[PDB]
């Protein structure tokens, strides 16, 4: 039905929206420090702290799955990059402090994409 293209239509150039979106915010990550999923072998207690595990990588697969249906999806997957990182770490280390930037310039990023998508529609 057209009302499926019309769908498929939107989720489309809400995907497009999001890539550009990672985009930016990966390049706030110059370190690449969230850019791959923290390793099971080289952190083999990593889940009886952290339950919903996540990077970049993993936030690229589903997107070009069209995996997020609104920008409050895209959101969640990426309060937990920043979230897990600030738990499993203390805050002197370099690593919790990456998270704290990365939330900072990242919400500059996601300020300008809500109003890209209301007034995409
Ligand atoms: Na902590």
């Amino acid at each position: 039905s057209m009302e499926q293209v019309a769908m498929e239509l939107r989720l489309t150039e809400l995907t497009r929206l999001l890539r550009s979106v990672l985009d930016q915010l990966q390049d706030k990550d110059p370190a690449r420090i969230f850019a791959q999923p923290v390793s099971l072998k080289e952190v083999p207690d990593y889940l009886d702290h952290i339950k919903h595990p996540m990077d970049f990588a993993t936030m690229r697969k589903r997107l070009e799955a069209q995996g997020y249906k609104n920008l409050h999806e895209f959101e969640e997957d990426f309060d937990l990059i920043i979230d897990n990182c600030m738990k499993y770490n203390a805050r002197d280390t370099v690593f919790y402090r990456a998270a704290v930037r990365l939330r900072d310039q990242g919400g500059v990023v996601l300020r300008q994409a809500r109003r890209e998508v209301d007034s995409i529609g």
